[PDB]
């Protein structure tokens, strides 16, 4: 019975998707952003311009020292503090109560972000990356080993809340098949493209460019990020396809914003994306498919209440592809560690116009699927 865990978080694709936690005795509440792109458990423990809260080590009786100091760098913002452990638990989630290691964070550079509402990160990826090393064990490699929550858990962010199920899937938070792509390494959630589409035209790049370092599901960045040569060869699409529509080069860096009158935005002129993924199953993969309403993110115009304006969130990378936020919005994810794979399947949250669908459909044949890998 996972209906206690649906609607368990909040935020956004731009600052970030937090859950509710608890930590220490007596406990303490923290709202935790949810990351699939890392792996360290870490909360603010000291005082920070944008923290409204943080974690007092002092007032729990069950906190301790592990007298080792820890800094995670991202790729963007970093923080350093003082590894320990404490009580955690998840009010919205399963009704249980874990030792699990924990950072206090008492210095950070750009990472916390004013008004993001989440005072704390929670990294779900394994331990591979977990910063000093990989002999901290990760939150979730706790609750599995210290209780009978089972191996997996899925997310549903929906775009302009979520769910965060913990221990299985809740098949009222999405429709149709979910369609399964292998986890190729467990440390990242890393995954294989196999073939890009743009308007149902494929780019007909090496399929390794699209794997070029790695290609991970991120919940902790919000855009779609690319390498180099895939980011221009995708830009350089969507820029044609949109051509009767002027835009600055800075809106295409997702520097500057663009707005149009409120419920005239030509969604039609821009092209959907198709990203396949490696399927279960010999020399077979599914697609997932993206819509505008995902890669051109909506922001607020404070000025006035009069246009709808969006920033472009797909930007380029240097470490690989990242499946961000707004990819995952719209999507139900399946992040299944017991069967090393990641499940996709259109949400009950899903972005849609009238005219155009996001959607995971499948299967297809792709052959030599293992040459995508990068190495
Ligand atoms: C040591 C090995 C593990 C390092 N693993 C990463 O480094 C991954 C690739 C990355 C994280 O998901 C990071 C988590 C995060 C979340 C909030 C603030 C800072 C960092 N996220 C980003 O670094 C990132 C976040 C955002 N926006 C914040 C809102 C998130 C929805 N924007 C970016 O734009 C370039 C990058």
């Amino acid at each position: 019975s996972f209906v206690e865990m649906v609607d368990n978080l909040r935020g956004k694709s731009g600052q970030g998707y937090y859950v509710e936690m608890t930590v220490g005795s007596p406990p303490q509440t923290l709202n935790i952003l949810v990351d699939t792109g890392s792996s360290n458990f870490a909360v603010g423990a000291a005082p920070h311009p944008f923290l409204h809260r943080y974690y007092q080590r002092q007032l729990s009786s069950t906190y301790r020292d592990l007298r080792k100091g820890v800094y995670v760098p991202y790729t963007q913002g970093k923080w350093e503090g003082e590894l320990g452990t404490d009580l955690v638990s998840i009010p919205h989630g399963p009704n249980v109560t874990v030792r699990a290691n924990i950072a206090a964070i008492t210095e950070s550079d750009k990472f916390f972000i004013n008004g993001s509402n989440w005072e704390g990160i929670l990294g779900l990826a394994y331990a591979e990356i977990a910063r000093p090393d990989d002999s901290l064990e990760p939150f979730f490699d706790s609750l599995v080993k210290q209780t009978h929550v089972p191996n997996l858990f899925s997310l549903q962010l929906c775009g302009a809340g979520g769910s965060m199920i913990i221990g299985g899937i809740d098949h009222s938070l999405y429709t149709g098949s979910l369609w399964y792509t292998p986890i190729r390494r467990e440390w990242y959630y890393e995954v294989i493209i196999v073939r890009v589409e743009i308007n149902g035209q494929d780019l007909k790049m090496d399929c390794k460019e699209y794997n070029y370092d790695k290609s991970i599901v991120d919940s902790g960045t919000t855009n779609l990020r690319l390498p180099k040569k895939v980011f221009e060869a995708a830009v350089k699409s969507i820029k044609a396809a949109s051509s009767t529509e002027k835009f600055p080069d800075g809106f295409w860096l997702g520097e500057q914003l663009v707005c149009w009158q409120a419920g005239t935005t030509p969604w039609n002129i821009f092209p959907v994306i198709s990203l396949y993924l490696m399927g279960e199953v010999t020399n077979q993969s599914f697609r997932i498919t993206i819509l505008p309403q995902q890669y051109l993110r909506p922001v607020e115009d404070v000025a006035t209440s009069q246009d709808d304006c969006y920033k472009f969130a797909i930007s380029q990378s240097s470490t690989g592809t990242v499946m961000g936020a707004v990819i995952m919005e719209g999507f139900y994810v399946v992040f299944d560690r017991a069967r090393k794979r990641i499940g996709f399947a259109v949400s009950a949250c899903h972005v849609h116009d009238e005219f155009r669908t996001a959607a995971v459909e499948g299967p297809f044949v792709t052959l030599d699927m293992e040459d995508c890998g990068y190495n």
